[PDB]
């Protein structure tokens, strides 16, 4: 499912995000925003041979498992096809791990380039929440 911006919004206070760790909603939505473009489906293949799945783009490295990243852990107990679905679920339990994990935001590299010090609340202006 691709989202739009403040169906994605929604979702997200939905299910807590929105100041989760003190990170205000336009955080986590223009986090999706640059590493998904607010696509449920989508995924990216790290240097590492690790992948990111989801909305959030949540790495295998860590987080997931899907049986193709040697070494690699599953912090979230989850497949990391699950990070896929429609229903944004699953990506908004593991990033409540993620972001509670010592980095706050910084773990996702598009945050911390194109997210951190800008004007996040843009990215909810409009939204009816
Ligand atoms: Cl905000
Ligand atoms: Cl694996
Ligand atoms: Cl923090
Ligand atoms: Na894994
Ligand atoms: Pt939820």
């Amino acid at each position: 499912k691709v989202f739009g911006r403040c169906e994605l919004a929604a979702a997200m206070k939905r299910h807590g995000l929105d100041n989760y760790r003190g990170y205000s909603l336009g955080n986590w939505v223009c986090a999706a925003k640059f590493e998904s473009n607010f696509n449920t489906q989508a995924t990216n293949r790290n240097t590492d041979g690790s992948t990111d799945y989801g909305i959030l783009q949540i790495n295998s490295r860590w987080w997931c498992n899907d049986g193709r990243t040697p070494g690699s852990r599953n912090l979230c107990n989850i497949p990391c096809s699950a990070l896929l679905s429609s229903d944004i679920t699953a990506s908004v339990n593991c990033a409540k791990k993620i972001v509670s994990d010592g980095n706050g935001m910084n773990a996702w590299v598009a945050w911390r380039n194109r997210c951190k010090g800008t004007d996040v609340q843009a990215w909810i202006r409009g939204c009816r929440l």
